[PDB]
């Protein structure tokens, strides 16, 4: 076990925990990289880190976190290291054809509050 | 890295899945070994597998248990695979520290659920 991005998932995990969210990393890599909670707000994390200032993420993963997100009862978010901007969280929908995005598309780790 | 009873651990997700929850399996071993949602309850759980008729189950791994539960906000549950006899389960008090646990000290996986 253990992807190759398994460094940028660790660093993740911390700013998450340093937040107060209690956070597991998944054995297996059928499901979603990372899953946390605080009580109050549930997350299911895919995990992403770039160069540029673009990122394309495939169908199948996208659509596997939304079904497991679903399912679970938690939030469908996709984590990008763009490296130079910095963490940016998307909430991720079924409603999406393609799946690139940019850190407009998202927001910070603390306006991802609620 | 890999942890004993990761079969069980395997077997004891397929039976959650049949009841509608998403889980995943920890890759590290400082928290709980899975952690389990289906839209309205959430699960943080321990495993364990015995030969025996029995199982002492320690201070540290119940405390470790009931802090990320709390933490997390999910139902802290003990799941022991006893050979000869099945699946047991209960969900831990944080006033219960240490305990030995038995096949009818628990319930089966329809009664912890519904």
């Amino acid at each position: 076990m253990y992807r190759k991005g398994a460094q940028a998932e660790r660093e993740l995990i911390k700013l998450l925990e340093k937040h107060g969210f209690a956070v597991v990393r998944s054995a297996g890599s059928k499901k979603v990289d990372l899953v946390a909670g605080n009580g109050k707000k549930y997350l299911c994390i895919e995990v992403k880190v770039t160069k540029k200032d673009h990122l394309y993420v495939g169908k199948r993963d996208m659509g596997r976190l939304i079904e497991f997100s679903r399912r679970f009862g938690g939030i469908p978010v996709l984590a990008v290291k763009f490296l130079n901007v910095g963490w940016r969280f998307i909430e991720v929908s079924p409603k999406i054809e393609k799946f690139v995005f940019t850190p407009s598309s998202g927001v910070s780790l603390e306006v991802l509050l609620g």
